[PDB]
């Protein structure tokens, strides 16, 4: 069950406001007007959303995924991209990805990590993420949302 | 445009956990699957959703309303439902509306306030919620999301 979720207007995307890198496109969810992120291309990639632990309940196990989309534009995901949850205490859970094997045009879901929040960490940034700063062209990756559920 | 959702299940509902006074439904909102809080009967309505300041930017007015539909059984929103935003010092934001007028079964978004973020506001607690206290009985009231815009 979907406890928040975090637009990437709300996210720090690196380059997010160079047009020659990414654009911008608003579209209804529900009965709300977002904006999806629409990579064009870049070699550093990195969208990163910070939450405070406080905004969650403790004692419980959260996961958290990321929607994307393949544009049809797609190249340069024969890499890894990095998944990351940072927690107040700089602790990480961390994975990784490779989209090269998937379709286009299609939403999918991209699970980022659990957490749980307990003592010391029930306060204090988290960090949601996701990165890829290798030399090589990322193109065509369209960002909806992080997604926090319980 | 849309920042972010905090569905119901995030929030602090009083005797929301008592199924004597309310209800929780699944439902699928775009491609996640959120549960609606379905107030059946109470005096001490209260709902409460806390996200830290640092979860913004700063230097950038937000407004934040809430999602929610009186139902066939609504009655008892003839008094003022308090609305209210607090930011981390400890300042509010206060307003009222009367829902005795509205239309059941017909989702609608109440606004409860603006704010911006800066200086010392720049991290902290900042609650949003709305409420009614008085002893009559409010009844038939769902709730879907809160959204918070810039």
């Amino acid at each position: 069950s979907t406890h928040y979720l975090a637009f990437p207007r709300a996210s720090t995307i690196t380059w997010g406001d160079d047009t020659r890198y990414w654009s911008w496109a608003t579209v209804d969810f529900s009965s709300y007007a977002i904006e999806e992120a629409r990579l064009l291309q870049v070699s550093w990639l990195d969208c990163r959303w910070s939450m405070d632990a406080s905004d969650f309940k403790q004692d419980i196990w959260y996961n958290a995924s990321v929607e994307v989309m393949l544009t049809s534009n797609a190249s340069g995901w024969n890499v890894p991209l990095h998944l990351e949850i940072e927690l107040p205490d700089g602790s990480k859970q961390e994975s990784q990805i490779v989209l090269a094997g998937r379709q286009p045009n299609v939403w999918f879901k991209i699970p980022i990590g659990k957490f749980i929040l307990r003592g010391s960490l029930t306060s204090g940034t988290i960090r949601f993420g996701f990165y890829n700063h290798e030399g090589n062209w990322k193109r065509g990756l369209n960002i909806r949302t992080l997604a926090i559920q319980a």
